[PDB]
C-alpha cells in the first residue's frame, strides 16, 4: 500500500 | 498531486 499527497 | 497505490 502506498499514499502520498504531495 | 495525489499517488495512490493499493
Amino acid at each position: 500500500l502506498y499514499i502520498q499527497w504531495l
